[PDB]
């Protein structure tokens, strides 16, 4: 009875980063896809050509339809944020970065065209 | 996925001639990207062959059993050599040995923690990487 | 525009002692090449497909043009008569042939450049 | 293929905002499995050149033929009067060791350098 | 003999580097080197940062603390501020990516400490 | 209380097999280097250029000091089916005789060392 | 008749950087370890736990003897611009000196060692 | 210090392993041991076995030959035979390699002449097998 499970598109937003194209996927070492810290925790991966992962509040997740959504998760994170935090999140991103985005935007859109077992298969990244 | 007899990560024993029943993983195909097909007419599974030296096959539903445990293996053995040529009888009810009986033996020990956990942790920890 | 393969061609290798088997024309991984001539005799390096591969560098003479599985039958009986070839594969030899002939009829699905970019064998 | 302006394996500088322009490679996405692709706009699958390689998918308006490190100077002062200086440290040193790639890959055959020069992930 | 020092291969430890928070760690062996041990008149042990994305360094003894759990990291902050700098960068909470792989850690380390050493040594061992 | 522990150097005999230079290791998956099949299994690592590994039990299992040994272990083994004998006490050739001589070179090596610094040296990765 | 061959180290200076503990190695792609850009260059690798390497003239680097060289060569480098100066004799901290210090600890090993041994040990798999 | 030695890293040897055909091999050093050469009163030198699945292992001095090209094949099969005092050794020797190890061979021979028009240092960075 748990919103997400293994193999699940998400946007995860980590301070500093823009909303990012995730997974959920079980951890390499510990094996579990969530945890409780009260509070619940599902362990992604970021899409792109430099994968990375991590455990992420569910309070920080939104389930992966598509790239269009992109633009209304920036402006509803800007709207709940300081003055300050406003102005950076709004701010579109640049350079390297862009390009990675993009990349796992990409990755994300070919995840989502293809049925749960065969997407755990092709974009799980072996750690 | 809900309506086939296996799924990724579920444990089977499979028969391949000239080998014994051997314990092993449901899995997708690490360059196909499917766990299951049909060959429609008759049905297949991708497995993963327990042990030291994993290996892989798509094999036939027919040549799958679900596994248990350990103990099966008696039945399984007895079972098949009275569905077999007067040859291969003798051949099956024969216990393996050397490289072959320890690598068996390692499957088992493999296949057996593999049981003792949750699906979805299991195929975490026992998907052999390829 | 004088060879008969290209990188990426799906063909069947014969090599003694073993049953025709579905291959793809890919470079050495070392010496970067193709297609050679050891001497008057072109050969061509392949990659045997399967969940074992491996490689070799063919004579033209063992290659024939991969279009599916329909044609191992033909090739075993016109091997036969040029000459145990006409007896069938068992065990893991059969399975890893199932699984080269499952792989190459997949690659034979894709555009030359797609399948080069899903089952070149990293080496 | 033979209708695109470029092919796997074919060199070009590439021009990524921040960056100075790179010695790259066409290459086939290794997840993918495609070079090119519509964004109204062509997009090609290209990998960085040098020690610690890196891969993108870029525009062609951001593409140029690679010929040699000559061009690069023309490329700067061309880039600088479109669009408010020399690179150093770390990042000179792998520019560098991508021209050396560039330049070993352009001395080639488009079949051995893709054979040779086509990053592995 | 390595009875005879305070910490050996598989030891979970907090460590510390100058601009980063008080990390966890196992006591491992240098991947090359092969010692876990040594003398620069002062010890040092070779460590494994836990995370997501690990590192490993020679670490002074005096820069390590033995690896009981979390609820030690407050404590750690408030000894190590007590340069005018120094002080405010150290108490500060990380952020970002950081926090992310420092957290991943955390939970590695707990997940060792509830292990047996030889187990521990054999599952979290980093290779390299 | 175990008669071995992780990194120990031990020769292992395995039907078909002649006497083989080991080293007692955790298991890369089970995590554990011993367990109870009423009979003692220890996880060992076959030195050589090709290593393997597997669950040998504690009645197959030697400790090792040195090549010297193997002699003694081989007629031992064969005073222990007529066939059998005559195939032990035959000396290894080609293939397996370059492995087995790698893997006793090996284990001499790691013999020469702490077994902290044998372990981080000759633990095989799986 | 070339000052440097493979498997001999050296301290390389790279602009932002310290004088940092390499040896001479083959480009593991280009198969050369030196060149000529009218001035020679040597592919060197950088020792440490996080190995890089690169294309380094011979002007920037000086025979490896031991970590005593380190201050005599900051004091030379220490440039003609007032603040290249002050930013070169102020000592390394963080990560980059924990880094530095493996490089040292790994080069010192490496020079105890016969350029056969060393090569065999301390070149970097790419 | 290795300037005394008939074989050095990176030459390019014959080497004879019972059972199996004069190999195309390169001196290398042990990729655990780090030492290429070592006495066993008899001189044994670490080689790796060229081809498409290679292979290493420790052989005698007594059991190599400076590899010049594949042309050497031949006198070193009708060397092998005439030494080999037993009578079927000399029936198994003469006989020519078919199959997977045939093939290996062949791709072996070209890799170890490819390696041959190279200098010494370059051909250990292109040919020397990672372990
Ligand atoms: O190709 C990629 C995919 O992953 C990335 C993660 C990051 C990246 O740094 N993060 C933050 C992280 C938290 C835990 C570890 S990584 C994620 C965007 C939120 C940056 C660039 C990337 N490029
Ligand atoms: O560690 C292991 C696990 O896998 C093995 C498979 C085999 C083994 O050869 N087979 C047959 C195969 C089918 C196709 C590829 S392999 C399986 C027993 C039925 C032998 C030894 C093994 N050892
Ligand atoms: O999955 C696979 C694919 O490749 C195989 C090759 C062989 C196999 O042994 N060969 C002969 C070879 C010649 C050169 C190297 S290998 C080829 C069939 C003709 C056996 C099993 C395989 N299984
Ligand atoms: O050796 C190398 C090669 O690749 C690099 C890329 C970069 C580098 O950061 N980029 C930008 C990127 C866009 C997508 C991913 S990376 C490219 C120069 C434009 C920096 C250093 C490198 N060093
Ligand atoms: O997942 C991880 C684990 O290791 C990290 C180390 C570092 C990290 O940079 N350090 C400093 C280092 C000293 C020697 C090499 S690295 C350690 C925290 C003190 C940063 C992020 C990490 N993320
Ligand atoms: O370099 C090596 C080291 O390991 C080997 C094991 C074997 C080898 O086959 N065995 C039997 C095995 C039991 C379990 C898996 S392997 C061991 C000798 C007893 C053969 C050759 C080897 N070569
Ligand atoms: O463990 C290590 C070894 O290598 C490093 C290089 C660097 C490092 O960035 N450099 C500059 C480079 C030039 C070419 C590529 S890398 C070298 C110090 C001069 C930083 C940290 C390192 N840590
Ligand atoms: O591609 C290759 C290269 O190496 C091979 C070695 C062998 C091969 O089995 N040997 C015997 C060995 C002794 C030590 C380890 S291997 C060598 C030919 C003498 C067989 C096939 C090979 N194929």
């Amino acid at each position: 009875l748990l919103k997400y499970n293994v193999g699940d598109l998400v946007w995860s937003k980590v301070s500093g980063y823009p909303w990012w194209p995730c997974m959920v996927s079980a951890d390499p070492l510990l094996h579990s896809y969530t945890k409780l810290k009260s509070a619940r925790q599902y362990h992604v991966q970021f899409f792109g050509d430099a994968p990375e992962r991590a455990w992420i509040f569910e309070k920080s997740l939104v389930a992966f339809e598509g790239e269009g959504q992109f633009e209304k998760l920036c402006q509803e994170s800007a709207k709940q944020a300081t003055k300050a935090e406003k102005i950076k999140l709004l701010k579109p991103i640049s350079g390297k970065l862009r390009a990675q985005w993009e990349m796992g935007i990409v990755q994300a859109e070919e995840a989502a065209s293809m049925s749960v077992e065969e997407r755990k298969a092709k974009f799980t990244f072996l750690y």
